[PDB]
Order: structure tokens, then C-alpha cells, then sequence
């Protein structure tokens, strides 16, 4: 299936035109300390980071920043990402054998930063939905940190609660 | 326990105050969400939640009159009870599920002062429909959250 | 990704299609799918195996109007997980599911299909899946053998 | 409100009484120590209790709590309490659960459990093994529940 965790849904009637992904950045770096703690890494551990844009109905809707433990994702390259017709979580499953069983999220409303605003086609200060996620594999092992910034003007985040 | 659906968590306990309580003919949208007849009477409440002495949420709720008859400002403001608990104990309506739609919005001129912010300030808007037994809708609740000290926590399977 | 709703997890999955048939909706099925009475539905029975042993028996009911062309030939011609097929071939994506879980005794009918004795405790998962607009699109009844696997759930 | 995590819902149309069976302090079993992220040999409080609905036994729950945080938890406190257990943990002990992770399976009623649910040994029960978490992902409870799902089911919504 198309999505693992994405809760974007259109405001208007119909099936959510499916998200198109475009990789913006891809680098390896030393984990910032907050990242290393979220991923239960040793200080100084290398992480792969990706920035991507999701677009829906030909309009940018999400800017995602992801951080992955360098250890498990050594094979991850820009060439792989950009050639890949897969959604990221599907890629992590098929190429890297990493399947997420749970995600813990923290949602807030924030102002569009000077850096983010033009990537979403908006003015700085525009309210955006920030979704900070840590995703877990089996045994409560953290394997991804993702911070999403969502422009919720034509789309909402759908949540059912028990 | 203290909370039924509230997902506010500190980045590093809620106190409620009733702003408004009123009975009226259900607006179209409400009648639809609550699956009421046209113009059926509903009770509407506006309320403010604060945490750590600071305003955090404004909620507008709409409830079907026929299940919430005794529901008065007097019952409310004399109530030292959370609203879902009041609905359970006093009215015998327990919620089994809620469906929510979350968005980020600019603080409206109406809401902004109620949260101590400038109009335009980013707020989390949580539109909820709560269901009781039989997939029966019992409440429409629109919440505007100031997320400067608090976030909305969610776990996904 | 591989799964939409499946919560089976190893204490530490291959699908075989048994049937795919059109019939008039049984009453409980038309009610759940909100169909006119006796509306045509497609029903599927399938078996999931994990580690080369049968683990789940699923029965599924889908509205015929949205699943025209959903045949045994298609299901066998195709590689796809059923939810992925419903999205890619039929354009039906599930946004929500409501489930009811019970422990039940393996019925004389189901016990042989899981390789167990009638009476054996099974996890019964009764699901209704919804698409956009809170339209029910699927009724799925699963019976799960939970001797090596459990159903994982996180609660808020 | 009445329930924190309980997902029991009746099969029959429409809209739960607790009785303490056992209570004591013990050295954590190794698996319990691991679930609660305790040091080896830490003391836990353990409670068994019965839930009934419609004046019939429906649930047997076994609970393990960190002895450190739950020093004042006594039998006399429990049986005098008019509160739901999660309500007591909140109000008396300041422990509030933000999340529960569960593992559900169908099991045979054991000779020990069966009499307490009014069933015969071998009857199918739903086992719900739970770890509950407070803020910061700190585990504060292990609960194993055994549910008779003959007139009740476990309701779950999935996104
Ligand atoms: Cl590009
Ligand atoms: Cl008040
Ligand atoms: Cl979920
Ligand atoms: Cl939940
Ligand atoms: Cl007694």
C-alpha cells in the first residue's frame, strides 16, 4: 500500500490525489545530540539525513526532514532515492529490511520560516502543522526521526482515537 | 482518569472555565455531523482550558438537546467535573471513539484574545466528532490550541 | 509498504486465494457495507501463512460496483497484497478500520484450514474498512492462530 | 472519565465492577524487571483483580508496579478506593499514563484462572499483555489481562 504513517487527507470530496515525492537534500553527518538521543545512538554517530518535498495535486504540501542511523542505512544514496519509484518507508523495507511497527508523534502549529516558506509556496509566518515523529521497528528500536511541516490549506491530518 | 481524548502534553492539570452556554436550532453543518433533524435543538458550550496558569485551548462544543436536557450553565459552573466525565455520570453518555481533523490556522480576531495572542498567531485546530455506542455521534467539538508550551501527542500503529 | 492493517507480529506473510466469487449480499453484509438489500458483493476467502504454516483465514466482502473485474484470474495473475491491489487496480484506498476482537473456539469449518483441532483458541478479528467519506468498502473476518504470533496494538 | 485503556465493549446493544483478589510486594521476575526497566532485584507491587460486568466475571488482571513509586499502595487503600485503578494511580500517586503498548492473543483458560471467570479449563480467553507508559516513555505498569469475550469484545479503531 501507498502509505505507512502519512495522515494527510483532502478537505474536498474524493480520494486524496496521491503524494509525489521529490528529494531536496541528502547528506551524511554527525548526529545532533537531540537526534542521537531519539535514535538511541552513541555520541558522534553518523546519520543519513534527507530532505524531501511532497506534493499533492501539483502543489507542495509537505517538507520532511529525516534522520536515519548511518549504521543501518549505509547503502542509502541520492541515486537510489531519486531512481526509486517507491515511497520511502517501502524503500526502507525492501532495500534495507527495516519495517516500522509504531510511530510516536508530537504535533504543533508553527510559523513558516524564511527557509521553509518558499519551498511550500507561502509567505514567511504562514501557519504550518509540524509533525515530529520517531518511528520504531520491533523491540522498540528507534530507526527514524522525521520532522514534517505541512501546509494544511487543502488538506488536514486525519486521526481516529479510541 | 482525568482525560478521555485530550492529547496535550508539555514540551518539558488542565483547568476549565465556561465562557458561553446556550441552546439553539442546530446549524446545517452541526445537524449533519450529529445526524439530527433539521433545526433540532442543540446545546452549545464554549470553554477555555488553561495549563500552568496560561490559556491553552478554546473549545466550542455542540450536543444534541434530547440527550443533554439538564445541561445548564448552573450545572456546568457548579460542576467541578471534566466535561466527558459529566456527560458520563450525569447523562450516561460515554464515548467509545472520536474522529478528528487537524490543521494549522491563523488565530482569528475572535479567538486570539481568548488565548492571549495576536491575531494571526499559528494555532492547532482540532475538529472532533465523538461517538458513543452504535456509531452514534454525540458531540462536535472544535478546539483551537496554542502549542507554544504544549504539543498534541499521538501514537500510530 | 507491505501492510495496511495487519497487526500480526512474531513472538520471536504469504497469501493463498481459496475463493473469489460474486453473490447477493447476505443481510448482515449489506447492512455493514450500506448496500441495497441483495446487492452484488464480491467475496474472497484466503489463507495467510507465516513461516510456511497457515496462520490466518480471512473472509472478505466488497461491494461489486467498485470491484468490477475483481476475479480469481486477476488475483492469481497479480503479485499484490490485497489492500495494495484495491488501491492500484480499483483506486480504493482505506483511511480507517473499525475492529472487534474476540477469543473463540476453532469451529469445525476453520480448524482444519489452520491445521488445528476443533476447539483450539483463535483470535477472531472482525473489521470494517472505510475509504474517503466514511464509506465502508470492506468487511473482513479473520481467524488467527496466535501460538507464534500476537496482535500488536498501541493505545493513546 | 471511567476508563483509561479498557476496550471491552458489549456485544449487545447499549452502554464494570472491580474486586481485588491479591496484593503483595515481591522481587520482580526478570521479564517484569525488563518491561519496567528496573534493576535486578527491585521490588514490585503486584495486584490481581477481577472485573465484572452485568454481575458476571469478565476480566482477570495481574498488575506489576515499581515499588519505588508505589510505596503507599496497600490492600486497605485499594479495597476502600471507589476509584478505577488508573484513577487511583493518578490522584494518589501522580502517575498518569500517556500510552500503552499491547500484545493480544487467544489462549486456553488455565485451571487457576477458569474458576475465577466461571468457566471450564480450556475455554478460549483473550490475553492482553500491556505495558503502560508515563511521560518520557517511562514504563510504570505491566498488566496481563485475561478476558472472557463471550458477551463482550475488544473494540479497536485503526488509522
Ligand atoms: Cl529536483
Ligand atoms: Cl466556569
Ligand atoms: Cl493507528
Ligand atoms: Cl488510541
Ligand atoms: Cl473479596
Amino acid at each position: 500500500v501507498r502509505y505507512r504513517f502519512l495522515r494527510l487527507a483532502p478537505d474536498e470530496e474524493g480520494e486524496g490525489g496521491r503524494a509525489e515525492s521529490r528529494i531536496l537534500e541528502c547528506r551524511r553527518l554527525r548526529a545532533p545530540a537531540e537526534i542521537a538521543r531519539a535514535l538511541e545512538l552513541r555520541a558522534g554517530e553518523t546519520v543519513v539525513t534527507i530532505r524531501r518535498q511532497l506534493s499533492m495535486n501539483h502543489m507542495p504540501t509537505v517538507i520532511d526532514d529525516l534522520w536515519l542511523p548511518g549504521t543501518h542505512f549505509r547503502g542509502l544514496t541520492l541515486e537510489l532515492l531519486t531512481a526509486s519509484k517507491a515511497p520511502l518507508y517501502g524503500l526502507f523495507e525492501s532495500e534495507f529490511g527495516v519495517s516500522m511497527v509504531r510511530a510516536d508523534e508530537k504535533l504543533r502549529a508553527v510559523a513558516a520560516s524564511p527557509e521553509i516558506a518558499p519551498l511550500l509556496g507561502v509567505e514567511p509566518g504562514r501557519p504550518l502543522l509540524q509533525v515530529d515523529r520517531i518511528s520504531y521497528t520491533y523491540g522498540d528500536r528507534p530507526m527514524e526521526v522525521r520532522r514534517g511541516l505541512y501546509l494544511t490549506d487543502h488538506y488536514h491530518y486525519r486521526n481516529s482515537l479510541n
